[PDB]
């Protein structure tokens, strides 16, 4: 387990990874961001068989320098940064309304969430005068933070101080005139340690779920006022529970990634057994995404540096030990591109089989694994 001896190892695995890239995918493109970026998010739309896409990027910082929220665009068949806003602390996370992908929400400095309008800035590539509201209640920066897909305008946030927050923004004028500041319209203390991540479900207005440090997985009903209990909660892991994704074709599945290595899949109406354990990561599981194409299909991201596909409709098929040796039949590709710990990844809503990745050491990876292999 020797430093400089383990990092050895990482550059010879990914000299031979690089050899191999023609023989497992179809598309890899890696960029060296000039900082770390904490958060990715692919837009929806694009514009010789190519076409330019664009992705939602941050920065960090870390008190060095003027942060920023970006906007890059890349050539993909079927990378550069076009805009650049001031950015109050680290970009922690970033994420575009469903309903209007002009308005973003970010977490910044001390757990302010900030929104932006590119609307009124479409042709500046860097724009000084930031954000044009700051939510404000947190009191601890974090990274749990998602859009309302049925009331447009509403969002939640969840950070280290372990609180939810639960936000509307529907109707409040914004300019370059000024910020404005927003008060949350609900908060919700419900944890007992720093709310990882959070999701509003696809298909219902006041569903929202959360993990936590503290080993639950929660349900809240956001219609019911803060006295109020989760509607559901479960010891979901032993160990931090750092991602959950709700399935976007099948309305009671959703997935936990824990610290403990592994990925939990669980139905919502039977939260007190989990279906099933993905395992194969070989450290805390951070990231988890479901395919917005392929409703079996979700991606998975590790401190063990790597990336997992998995398909759902292998598990239970049978294995010759020649290959139960080399993982269970659900794992389906492993993405060994990145040479530190996955921060987080995004699959591309526009494209079949296009993934985003960032890691600790300033690199983007856009990459396809091969049809040979997902056909």
């Amino acid at each position: 387990l020797s430093e400089v001896d383990l990092e050895k190892k990482i550059q010879e695995e990914y000299k031979l990874w690089k050899q191999n890239v023609p023989f497992l995918y179809d598309l890899v493109i890696t960029e060296a961001l000039e900082w770390p970026s904490l958060t990715v998010e692919w837009f929806p739309g694009s514009e010789d068989n190519s076409s330019i896409q664009k992705l939602l990027l941050g920065t960090q910082t870390s008190g060095n320098d003027q942060n920023y929220l970006q906007v890059a665009s890349v050539q993909l068949p079927t990378l550069d940064i076009v805009q650049k806003i001031h950015h109050e602390g680290d970009v922690n996370k970033a994420r575009f309304m469903p309903q209007n992908p002009d308005i973003i929400a970010t977490l910044g400095l001390n757990g302010n969430g900030y929104i932006f309008d590119l609307n009124l800035y479409r042709e500046q590539p860097i724009v000084q005068t930031g954000h044009q509201a700051c939510l404000r209640h947190h009191t601890s920066e974090g990274f749990g933070l998602g859009w309302n897909f049925i009331q447009e305008g509403t969002l939640a946030t969840g950070t280290e101080d372990t609180s939810i927050c639960v936000w509307d923004i529907k109707g409040k004028s914004l300019s370059l005139e000024k910020s404005i500041d927003v008060a949350p319209v609900s908060v919700y203390h419900r944890h007992t340690a720093v709310v990882n991540d959070l999701q509003f479900h696809l298909q219902h207005e006041a569903l929202l779920t959360s993990v936590s440090d503290d080993c639950t997985l929660q349900i809240h009903d956001t219609r019911l006022p803060s006295s109020s209990s989760a509607s559901q909660c479960v010891k979901a892991h032993e160990q931090p529970v750092n991602g959950v994704a709700f399935n976007p074709f099948n309305d009671y599945l959703l997935a936990t990634a824990s610290a403990d290595h592994t990925v939990a899949l669980w139905d919502l109406r039977r939260l007190n057994q989990r279906l099933h354990t993905l395992e194969g990561h070989e450290d805390e599981v951070y990231n988890v995404q479901w395919s917005p194409h392929d409703e079996p299909i979700l991606v998975t991201s590790s401190t063990d540096r790597r990336v997992c596909v998995w398909d759902l409709s292998k598990i239970g098929e049978e294995q010759t030990v020649e290959d139960s040796e080399d993982g269970a039949p659900e794992l389906m590709f492993m993405h060994g591109g990145h040479t530190n710990r996955v921060s987080d990844l995004s699959w591309n809503p526009n494209n079949k089989w296009v993934l985003a990745s960032l890691a600790d050491d300033n690199i983007l990876q856009i990459w396809s694994p091969s049809k040979v292999i997902w056909a």
